[PDB]
């Protein structure tokens, strides 16, 4: 599923990462867009031969199972695939646990080179809130 804007912001203040941990709404929606341009289904292939996946690309090495990883983690105690689904919930559980881990949104690149410092108030800018 690929979420509108407003759809997905609606959808993380619903089961409560507005704030979490001290991140603002428009910092998770902005590592929405660049992590997987708001759809559900995204997968990418690391050079490490772990795979991130879904609306915000939870990595299969140290959080999920994919089965095809050596050497990894299961933290979150999900399979990756549980990720893909068109309801966030699963994703959203496990990067609260991400984010309490000691680095904050460091975690996801994307969020440090492309949202960190920005205006992110932008991202849910006339949204129904």
């Amino acid at each position: 599923k690929v979420f509108g804007r407003c759809e997905l912001a609606a959808a993380m203040k619903r089961h409560g990462l507005d704030n979490y941990r001290g991140y603002s709404l428009g910092n998770w929606v902005c590592a929405a867009k660049f992590e997987s341009n708001f759809n559900t289904q995204a997968t990418n292939r690391n050079t490490d031969g772990s795979t991130d996946y879904g609306i915000l690309q939870i990595n299969s090495r140290w959080w999920c199972n994919d089965g095809r990883t050596p050497g990894s983690r299961n933290l979150c105690n999900i399979p990756c695939s549980a990720l893909l689904s068109s309801d966030i919930t699963a994703s959203v559980n496990c990067a609260k646990k991400i984010v309490s881990d000691g680095n904050g949104m460091n975690a996801w690149v994307a969020w440090r080179n492309r949202c960190k410092g920005t205006d992110v108030q932008a991202w849910i800018r006339g949204c129904r809130l």
